[PDB]
Formats: C-alpha cells, structure tokens, sequence
C-alpha cells in the first residue's frame, strides 16, 4: 500500500541519478523507477519529455509533469502538495 506517486527514471548506466535517489529514499519519498533500460517503449518516452536527451534521473509526478535534475528539496514539497499527504 506504500503508494508510489513518483515515476523516477533510472538505469543500470547511474551515478548522478543514485545521489538523488539516495535523497529520496532517506526522506522517506516513495518512487517507482522505470525498466527502459531493457523496456524500450518508455526509453524512447525520456527522450520525448527531456527533449533529444535521455537524462537519468528524470522525475514524472502523478501531476503529470517531469522535472529534468530537481533538488530533493522540490520533490518533496511537490510531494506533499500532489499527494496531500505528509503535508502535516
């Protein structure tokens, strides 16, 4: 029931990524991390929302709306907005 309202882009091919990923993890953020590394229909999808570029760690909240290298900071006080929970 640990509802994952954050869609994080990842791959085996990490290392800024996992910083943000560690941030997120301590702060208690839920996440889901996409399979583009071997699902290839979402690969091409991070190309499309970053423009050109397939960025790692690339955050699409259930908002909708992607955010290319955020601070931990901003996730979680997006979280709590989009979420309405934990905001207390």
């Amino acid at each position: 029931m640990v509802t994952a309202a954050l869609t994080i882009y990842t791959t085996s091919w990490c290392g800024y990524c996992l910083r943000l990923k560690t941030a997120l993890t301590a702060n208690r953020i839920a996440y889901d991390e996409v399979d583009i590394e071997h699902n290839r229909a979402a690969a091409e999808f991070v190309g499309s929302v970053n423009g050109g570029n397939r960025t790692v760690p690339t955050v699409k909240f259930a908002d909708g709306s992607t955010l290319t290298n955020p601070s931990a900071d901003e996730v979680k006080a997006k979280l709590v907005k989009i979420a309405g929970l934990e905001h207390h």
